[PDB]
């Protein structure tokens, strides 16, 4: 019962992350205008209803690892160790480099937590993996769609 | 120009009353435990859609005014004016005893908005209203506990 | 040869599947009373991923080149407890002693994971499945009452 | 009254569905050779047909007021045969072996139906429906002439 | 930097892997024949719509980490180590044994690399480990003896 | 019956033309980038199992003909007469231009193999010509975006 | 080329018969009265939209070999043979066998361009022998009295 | 009156003839990187306009007349000439098509200040078309 | 006013040709007996439901033309080249095997009646052609050897 | 002893069927006239169902040890009745015909279930049903009004 507090620590760090993430998604969608603001728009959709399950099922493992998620806006700003996202009503080649360095982000903690979970909760490890596959796969779409 | 800067802010206060409310009902549902517990469940997901898409037809009317809606963690905390949410595990009256509260407020703050419109904005507030409508319906089923 | 190794924590962990999807498929077949359907919703489709989890860890036993013994006499061969007392009861009563079998399940599920780490990680990121699936279902009984 | 004196049959009797059930997965891990999907897409079926049955007389024990325990433990107890034991073999063994276990447990449900005449009259007709299907499969297991 | 070189490199190699596997999958499935032989169409399909998504998983792996794949079957020649698939239009008793072979040298060659990946990146690693699950399942199933 | 094996050598080397094709399609969705790279993937999809397809169609037929289709990298080779495939992750107006190129020799060899069937068998020709209809339609989908 | 125009052109003549063909099938639509005039736009409903669809399938093609498929009006009346279907408001009859005229001198073309083309192109003589035998099924169609 | 309106009506059905045997005509013709974008934007627009000519033509044959749908009329009672681009880009068919729906909308706009005269409800279906014909050429004028 | 009467009648013998075959597919398919023997049914079952397909495209294809398709016990017998099926309950192989000898006869006519119409009746060869694709594609599905 | 002359009757059967269904639809492929598709439209279902009559009167023939018959010289010769004959003739034309057709196939239904009083079982569980349907499908012909 102790290292299970560490663990339900990072995914409570997580949840927030893609909370703020599938939140910022939701901004850029929003916020989009110029070239083919369509296709990114067709792009994101996709990524919100995902990175928002992904939110889901790191909450349900905190659940179950006896502890509460805390999934509220001033909850995602405590655990949030960087910062807002800057960009308005802006165009797709400014939005779309906004979130490539947004992943930078999110795809390295997710990787330095993985990292941090091997001696831990395995079953969670897998899930935070699961999941940079999908993360790390988006932010190359978001790579190649700006070449 | 400026009658539309000022309907924004409107509809931006309300973009983010609404985020802040579909980002507690997930909450609210990741939290609650109990005997029935799984209707609370039941009844936060369809509203977390109709929430999560209102919050999308502002972001509409914001944009269409040529104003930048602001989705954010930080927007919703800015020009926020109420509490995060105290209420962690706990019981099904718990939540939907709070989660009454929060609908109180948040419709609260809507009533304000669609007359602080009346003048202004015709459109806008045809629509703050219809949101008001189905706001008051789910407290309505909120409060009917037991 | 190796794997006549791991072939013996999946043959035991094969068991405490067929163990598993025939107490589960007990108590679904004993309970009265207060909410009858609720308990039936809540453990067929978990009836069903025990027989899954118990047809998927077999053929992961007859690809590494035994024969999985799925047959009572194999089961309580293996079974390290004493067999489901509860007869008829409650719901409250049955979740109860059906929360304490998990806490077996998992432990072990759990405990056979990390024996897999240096031998085959295939057959473990079977069992990590299970694994995940199957505490929820505890935090889910541990949740139905209070 | 006759009641206590009728269980200890419908019991070794859900119980003989159980067995019956359990090795049919058994043997659907082992089947190999040609034809094994063979032998695959008629155990499948009967796997759910036979549960069917187990369910059938495990609630026409709850109904005629008991506790049917579907448990390894209340297997063993009232086990009046041994633990199946064709390995992974081929589908010319497990059809052969498969057609004794069905001869025997046809067996049973003759005596049984026969030694529950002048007593009740629907548990035995129910029974009959099993007699009549578990037959059934016999033939085309029977067409183990491959 | 360096390690995404040579996990891409890895995942290059794997990927030719799935590609002449997939060729040599459906090419197995024109020429099988004898009396139960569309038992190995009906076993065959599904692996190679699934050999066929593994490349396709693996080489959007590659892509994914800043190396370009290559599906092309001078790449896959560049890069075997095996020669091509031998039997012709003969039984299933003949196609089955050698396709056993041939999936001998994709498990072995891919549990090499899950092992060899265990210590570079685990993203990739999870890809790897699940394909590994299911080619030793056909593997299996191909051993109708 | 000797006229036949001419058939079928024409159609083996037709075959490895649409393998070295799909294989060098997926390649190109797998590498070309830019604004509208997800355009290209979505006309080079409906290509590469329409093209999977003909490989089959022709294939099958050499069966039938009475020889050996094959199938494996060497064979796709042996009988090649073009260049391998050679841009990497690219652009769109890059991708499609070499891509140009590839389906002219695709289209030049589809005539002359077709011509080439004229005296020798009607149904094969009748195959490839169909085909080539989709793959010369193909070519100027290709060549338009350019 | 050399020829490949000539081939566009056999094919655009058939385009605008197709063009005027679809113009005219709903033509008829509109101008049709009397008691079964409903088994009437049955049979036109489908057949307008697979007309169409030809003319696309011409287009496209004529497009594929070298350019510029004309289908605008103006076009049409260009490189038209026939006259101009004359019916009005008439008796299903009164159209049908007018209709079943026209179905003549479209086949009857259709024909020729096919003949027309074994020695020039193999491709596009296929896309209209798909065609010919399809119109030919209405025609026996109309042909219900 | 409606002699005077079946041939306003007339000239209409030719208008919308027209245009969407001249729509499906630039669809053919466009290329160029997006040339999708406008395929994808002419299809509803192509089964519209053919829409409005069925809907005037059923309004010809209340008013007791003949629709008249043939090539022949086309020519006949049209007043501007055949769509003038061929293969070309998409800048050059959209700003083509900007052109041919000024033509149209502008004339419809006309008919109607006619047909208040004479035919309100014939005016009304035009005045419909009018605004969603207004709009086509709207999501067109959007090209850069 | 003769291009038909000569083809139309073409088409007549192909279509008893099927009219015949699909009840001896059925037939075989009430006497195929022994070990598995269902091989065989899911074998036929598609090949019937084809077959009597083909025997209308080609009925309707008759009656297109101008003339009348004859489907009835009486032309299958007066058209036909050859003897009824001659297997009852027997094995598979006597079976399969006697009916690879019916496919040289359908196949072996078709191919003739398909070149007949080279210079004569494009569209009518287009069907024939796509048959004899199907129908020597069974031949060989049937070549369980 | 009669035994082989008991499904001797079914053999009878089984041939009828084959020349209804057969006939059916030559005057299928030849019923035409302004409402030709709604003796189309009423014939297809019933082609199902007597195929389906000569599938389970073949079931039963198969099961009581003997050899379906149901090739083409396998009607004509245990057969008595008249082959069909008409062509692309009016909608009235064929009902009539399809009528006096299926009298005689009533009559001789009943004439042998008649002939299998004291004899087959299911047979006069059978022919029956099969009989009842048929008879009904006679009805529905009668030309309306």
């Amino acid at each position: 019962d102790k290292k299970a507090s560490d663990v339900a620590d990072l995914l409570q760090k997580q949840l927030s992350t893609y909370n703020d993430l599938h939140l910022t998604l939701k901004h850029v969608h929003w916020n989009v205008v110029g070239p083919n603001f369509i296709g990114v728009h067709e792009m994101i959709d996709p990524q919100v209803e995902l990175v928002r399950g992904y939110a889901d099922e790191v909450a349900e493992r905190i659940a179950t690892l006896g502890k509460s998620p805390k999934g509220t806006p001033g909850a995602i700003i405590k655990d949030r160790t960087w910062d807002d996202y800057s960009v308005e009503r802006d165009t797709v080649q400014a939005h779309l480099a906004a979130l490539d360095l947004v992943y930078n982000g999110v795809i390295e903690d997710t990787r330095k937590s993985i990292e941090k979970l091997e001696d831990l909760d395995l079953v969670s490890q897998d899930l935070l993996i699961a999941h940079a596959g999908e993360l790390e796969k988006f932010q190359w779409f978001v790579r190649a769609h700006l070449e």
